[PDB]
């Protein structure tokens, strides 16, 4: 529990909740978060700490604590520098490597993996959801309808599983390789779900060699007992 007089309040970084830069015991930088208007519950931000507080992973963002004398009540993390993965490799693209975009989707993974070892499914992972660091590390960003990024069970059922996070990630992978582009060429959610049901899969990004591209196939299997868990993936994506 941070005490409200422990955080400076700088300037608005993102909105869609609330987020600021502050400083925390005025010297150090974090992103803290609010709940925006009525979107959300309290306790709904009261769950996802709890979640996050049990967690720490070189590769996801930090929550460092819960400010629950703020009204509404705030949540207090890391701080990274060059804000969403999304937009940085849309504001950068053609500046990237293929090792660069590798070296992307392994810190994803190794963030992936841990949850998985957790028991703890991320649900929205895309691009739009990982943060980009210091030496341009990527890390997963908070947890606790995206067609686009949802697997057949999840669009179909509700089925959420570190599966379908399995599924949510070769699409991230596709956006990785592909400097940010949109998946499925921004059709509607209505038009994905009968192209992933039919047996649709995105076709290569120049940047992902052959070898790359099974593992993102592989990770688009339709039934989620056939895709590799984040743990193979992480031996993969290392290996290469
Ligand atoms: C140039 N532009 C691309 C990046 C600007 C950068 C920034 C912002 C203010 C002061 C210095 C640098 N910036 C950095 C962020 N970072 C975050 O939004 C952020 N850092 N940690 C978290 C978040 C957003 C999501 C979170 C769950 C609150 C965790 C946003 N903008």
């Amino acid at each position: 529990v941070i005490d409200p007089s422990e955080l400076t309040f700088v300037q608005e970084i993102g909105s869609g909740g609330l987020v600021h830069l502050g400083y925390w015991l005025n010297k150090d930088k974090v992103a803290i978060k609010t709940i925006r208007e009525g979107a959300m519950s309290e306790e709904d931000f009261i769950e996802e700490a709890e979640v996050m507080m049990k967690l720490s992973h070189p590769k996801l963002v930090q929550l460092y604590g819960v400010c629950l004398e703020q009204a509404p009540i705030c949540l207090v993390f890391e701080f990274m520098e060059h804000g969403c993965l999304s937009d940085y490799l849309r504001t950068q693209r053609g500046l990237f490597a293929a090792e660069t975009l590798l070296g992307m989707c392994l810190d994803v993974c190794e963030g992936m993996a841990y949850l998985e070892e957790a028991s703890v499914i991320h649900r929205d992972l895309a691009a739009r959801n990982c943060l980009v660091g210091e030496n341009q590390v990527i890390k997963v960003s908070d947890f606790g309808f995206p067609v686009k990024w949802a697997s057949p069970e999840v669009f179909s059922f509700s089925r959420y599983s570190s599966k379908s996070d399995v599924w949510s990630f070769g699409v991230l992978m596709w956006e990785v390789f592909s400097e940010g582009k949109i998946p499925y060429e921004n059709r509607s959610n209505s038009e994905v779900v009968e192209d992933i049901s039919t047996g649709f899969r995105l076709y290569k990004p120049r940047l992902a060699s052959t070898h790359v591209y099974q593992i993102m196939n592989h990770c688009w299997k339709e039934r989620p007992e056939d895709r590799p868990a984040f743990s193979r993936l992480l031996r993969q994506l290392a290996a290469i």
